């Protein structure tokens, strides 16, 4: 039963930007005629014909679905299958039941789209905003309704005289191929529209120097790989001459087959939609690109090597490009399975938004175990480090090297106190995750799913289960490819190999996760180590990132560095660094639908491997988990829809300014993409300086490191330690082995520290509305500069989540930088200092300083008026760890300048994930404040949309720019009283001995400061006279 469909597999190398061309149109096939072929629910098909553009009497019939996804969110969809029946997947950011969720919601408030045919056999219907036109050739127009202007309209190629042909639909002829492509017009270089295509995921684009945020005008591939600093060799265009710098046509990590299209920007008459292709083979996004004649300056395609074809749409509710993300991630919604709160992604635990440190290349938890090596360093040092330093710190990312040599679910006796591997829970001898529990911390360690399978007669109960239940990858193909054996075996197994470098490596069986039962093992595994204190989740090498293998060397030989090339290609003998593509793995897309060439389906084994952890681990052995029952996942690749299992770092990034930059437009341009949490390594992973590998990030590139990412949703000092047992990596890059930076370094700790709910509400708002955290500078509306700001200006917080405006510095031994402030609004400098001093003048939005100063002690970093923000402060003044918090550490509603004498706020409130109820039984509470001026009145109101989680402390409210009052009264559900000024003097004095009821007039910030009673929070009406 493998093959189901009886396709021929034409392809299984990799296929870069370079050698995709359907606008060649040679071998293609493109949409020529069509008849109508009936309405269900809403679901059109047209009977379309498709012919083959350089020789039109050569036909064939495929029936085309085009459906409403969404009325009110202007969404719809175009799918068909070249290769067999259409299929709806049963795997993947688009699922049906959620279809059917939206719809039947919609069709209860009577949305109508008015499907229908016309006498003459075109599909034409309405979503809220929009109205759309289908003609006999598929030719598709879309318009909006308020103005009448076509916002999207498909390609069309002539022929000799067999008219026009609808490039809109393509799929090359099955004789000699099985790619798919679909062409729009592309408007970038219209006068009026200049149209920007946004989006991409991780893919870098280098212009003249820097890289930047949009993704106009080139080449593009999702092909996840296992791109070590984003420019891994055999990555190369053909013939391609010294040094591959990272760009926009080398594939990354994960798979984002997304654009969203922007035009007449800044204006009345902007226009925004989203694209999704939604195909798991390797997917190609051409925005106007003639290099290699891979696209037209005048045309935009997304195609893939693999069907099926299966196109969404998506225009948003309303105005603007975040609008097109927050409806995208509502066809990924999870409203379907009831979700209180995980609609639209999972909620991490709020540790997740402190501070960690990674290292590869630890040998002991304790100093007293470690074993002596040149550079050796312990767990344990690291810990002192920061926390002698006074650090905020959340804990650990403890890597592979943690495992008994390389075996995933294992510990060594060095990672424990005692010396030797307990079962857990023995207070004399505690895992390094228990131990670190007790230093209030929380770790991640690193899992792949690759299962060592040289195990040299030592019992490895993971990789025998797996063989003995016949849960692994085999080694079957249609080609008869021989992916090479060892004395080992399975026979009928594929054998990858891991390789580290230095010689740290095995040979690995894999998870043949297509199968039933694969999920539910892999999942049972994690209660090895969560039973030892194990908090969340650190997966790795994903692809799989299996070593360069050529078939037919041993598994344990790599090719040399060069091969393959364009003279020397691979010809199906290279594994482009995970399975040699032609293996039968078990459908991942379709359940119980067979085995397929991995050629198929390469860009969802990351999403699949990431999904089985969530649910089989996290989620089903929640009960085995120690000091916090949620968890979260950090995944280094995935496709859409990843963010319902957690989050992403960016793989391996370096440790240059280009980096720097890079992380900031990831961050940026992966939010867009409905993954929120999401950031780069801080100080960069892997060694940079080529006369000596070993030299450490520099004390003013870490600095910019920690500031252009001490407010992006994942904050991890990682890199690759230079060992004497694993010899390649840098010296340290540990925060407090800065010495001259250390007080910079760790005051932009402590300020994100202060602003841990900003990041948390934020990713509330993310996980019930699909907002994303951070913001494209293109996301504020009404602003013609924002566009030439993108590369490094972001904005994120606050209630609207446009409250805060960074613009870091992305170069290193620089100390100004060109600041625009985005119009229509005011901004006022922030930062570590300004928690403690009063704020300066306010800034004119619209304002371009060339040449703004910022000093290395300093990050550009602006709070606009009308912001309240919640802020928290420890009881004792001392930095500690996210999970170490209660309630009795202060919560500060922080009002700042009234913005048309009005201020807004949002906090949401949890436990922070030491128990699952606020997703599982909406044991939560949402907060919001308000503040208005009016005359000589200031009133302050807190209101709940829910109140579920109990705030058990004393809140604040910090007027900016207040002093001492007449009077304040406070009304209150069960309370109605008047406060009176504290005979405290200090914030530190109003914290620890204040009265519920006290202000104090703070002069050296020129902050009014209202301590009140826990109770008062989800109601209140603060009248300041
Ligand atoms: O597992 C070792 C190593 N693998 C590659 C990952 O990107 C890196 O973060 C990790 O340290
Ligand atoms: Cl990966």
């Amino acid at each position: 039963t493998d093959n189901p469909d009886g396709i021929d597999y034409k392809t299984y190398d990799y296929v870069g930007v370079w050698g995709f061309s359907p606008l060649s149109n040679t071998n293609w096939f493109a949409a020529g005629s069509s008849t109508p072929g009936g309405i269900t629910d809403w679901t059109a098909t047209m009977n379309v014909n498709f012919d083959r553009i350089d020789n039109p009497s050569i036909t064939v019939q495929h029936p085309v679905q085009v459906q409403v996804t969404s009325y009110n969110n202007n969404s719809y969809r175009v799918r068909f299958n070249p290769d067999g029946p259409i299929r709806d997947v049963t795997r993947g950011p688009i699922l049906k039941q959620q279809l059917d969720w939206i719809r039947t919601q919609e069709l209860s408030e009577g949305c109508d789209p008015g499907m229908t045919f016309t006498s003459e056999g075109f599909l034409t219907f309405e979503t809220k905003d929009l109205s759309v036109i289908i003609y006999g050739n598929f030719k598709t127009r879309v318009t909006r309704k308020s103005d009448g202007k076509v916002i999207m309209e498909n390609d069309e190629v002539g022929t000799a005289s067999s008219g026009n042909k609808c490039r809109g639909l393509m799929f090359v002829d099955r004789l000699y191929g099985n790619a798919i492509a679909s062409v729009n017009k592309n408007f970038r270089n219209d006068a009026v529209k200049q149209e920007g295509f946004y989006g991409a995921g991780e893919v870098n684009c280098k212009y003249q120097d820097t890289y930047i945020l949009e993704r106009t005008g080139i080449a593009m591939t999702n092909y996840n790989y296992d791109n070590l600093n984003y420019n891994q060799w055999d990555l190369r265009p053909p013939h391609h001459d010294g040094a591959l710098n990272p760009d926009y046509y080398i594939p990354m990590y994960y798979a984002a087959p997304w654009l969203i299209v922007n035009g007449c920007a800044g204006t009345s008459e902007q226009y925004s939609y989203g694209w999704f292709m939604d195909n798991v083979s390797q997917s190609y996004m051409n925005t106007g690109d003639t290099t290699w004649n891979s696209g037209q300056e005048d045309l935009a395609y997304m195609g893939a090597q693999y069907g099926p074809f299966d196109q969404h749409f998506v225009y948003g509710a309303g105005g603007g490009m975040e609008c097109v993300v927050t409806a995208f991630s509502l066809l990924q919604g999870k409203e379907f399975e009831n979700q209180v709160l995980n609609k639209r992604s999972v909620m991490p635990p709020k540790y997740v938004f402190g501070f960690f440190q990674g290292v590869f290349g630890t040998s002991s938890l304790l100093r007293a175990h470690m074993p002596a090596g040149e550079n050796n360093i312990s767990v344990e040092e690291i810990v002192e480090g920061y926390q002698n330093n006074n650090f905020p710190f959340e804990g650990l990312a403890v890597d592979v090297d943690m495992q008994d040599n390389l075996r995933v679910f294992t510990t060594k006796g060095e990672f424990w106190t005692a010396n030797r591997v307990g079962t857990g829970g023995d207070p004399n001898n505690r895992s390094v995750f228990e131990w670190a529990h007790d230093k209030g911390l929380v770790c991640q360690t690193n899992i792949t799913c690759f299962l060592r399978n040289d195990n040299e007669g030592q019992d490895y109960e993971v990789n025998q289960t797996l063989r003995e239940r016949q849960l692994y990858t085999k080694n079957d193909s249609l080609t008869g490819t021989d992916f090479g054996m060892t004395d080992d075996g399975p026979s009928d197994a594929y054998i990858g190999h891991l390789d580290y470098g230095g010689g740290v490596e095995c040979d690995a069986l894999f998870p043949d996760w297509g199968r039933p039962d694969v999920a539910e093992w892999w999942g049972n595994n994690y209660k090895k180590l969560f039973s030892i204190g194990l908090d969340f989740v650190w997966q790795d090498m994903t692809v799989p990132a299996m070593m360069p293998h050529k078939i037919g060397d041993d598994i344990n030989v790599k090719p040399d560095g060069n091969w393959p090339n364009a003279d020397d290609p691979s010809n199906g003998q290279y594994n482009w660094k995970t399975y040699h593509p032609q293996v039968l793995v078990t459908d991942m897309r379709y359940e119980n639908h067979g085995r397929e060439p991995m050629v198929t389906q390469r860009n969802i084994h990351a999403y699949t491997l990431c999904e089985s952890t969530r649910k089989e681990g996290i989620v089903e052995n929640a009960d085995t988990l120690t000091k916090f029952r949620r968890s979260y996942i950090i995944s280094r690749g995935g496709y859409i829809g990843n963010q319902h299992f957690g989050g992403m770092w960016v793989g391996d990034n370096s440790t240059t300014s280009n980096y720097i930059q890079m992380m900031i437009a990831n961050n940026i341009n992966m939010n867009m993409s409905c993954l929120p949490l999401v950031g780069s390594d801080i100080g960069g992973f892997t060694s940079y300086d080529n006369e000596n590998q070993r030299t450490p990030c520099t004390g003013d590139l870490m600095v910019r490191y920690v500031q252009a990412g001490c407010l992006l949703p994942w904050f991890r000092n990682h890199y690759d330690r230079w060992i004497e047992s694993k010899d390649h990596g840098k010296d340290y890059q540990e925060l407090y082995m800065y010495p001259n930076e250390m007080d910079t370094l760790r005051k932009f700790v402590e300020f994100r520290y202060r602003w841990q709910e900003v990041l948390y509400t934020a990713m509330y708002q993310n996980a019930a509305f699909g907002k994303p955290i951070i913001k494209a500078a293109s996301m504020y509306n009404n602003d013609s500069n924002v566009r030439r700001a993108q590369n490094d200006h972001f904005l994120l917080g606050g209630h609207d989540g446009y409250r805060i405006l960074c613009a870091p510095v992305v170069w290193e031994n620089s100390t100004e930088r060109e600041l625009y402030l985005p119009v229509l609004t005011q901004w006022y400098k922030f930062g570590p200092d300004f928690d403690t001093k009063p704020l300066e003048g306010a800034m004119n939005g619209g304002d371009r300083i060339y040449n703004y100063p910022v000093p290395q002690s300093e990050s550009p970093i602006f709070v606009r008026e009308g912001a309240i923000l919640p802020t928290r402060y420890t009881l004792n003044g001392e930095n500690k760890s996210l999970n170490t918090y209660t309630d009795e550490d202060p919560l500060v509603f922080e009002v700042f300048p009234l913005g048309n004498n009005r201020a807004d706020g949002m906090c949401y409130l949890d436990d922070g994930g030491v128990t699952t109820n606020a997703e599982d039984n909406g044991k939560f509470s949402v907060v919001k404040v308000a503040a208005e001026q009016d005359g000589g009145t200031e009133t302050i109101t807190f209101t709940n949309d829910c109140y579920e989680y109990v705030f058990g402390g004393p809140f604040y409210v910090r007027v900016r720019g207040a002093q001492s009052p007449s009077n304040i009264h406070v009304s209150s559900g069960a309370g109605s009283q008047d406060m009176k000024v504290s005979s405290a003097t200090s914030r530190a004095a109003l914290f620890n001995d204040g009265e519920n009821g006290d202000f104090w007039v703070d002069q050296e910030t020129d902050s009014l400061w209202l301590k009140l009673p826990n109770v008062v929070l989800p109601d209140a009406v603060i009248t300041i006279t």
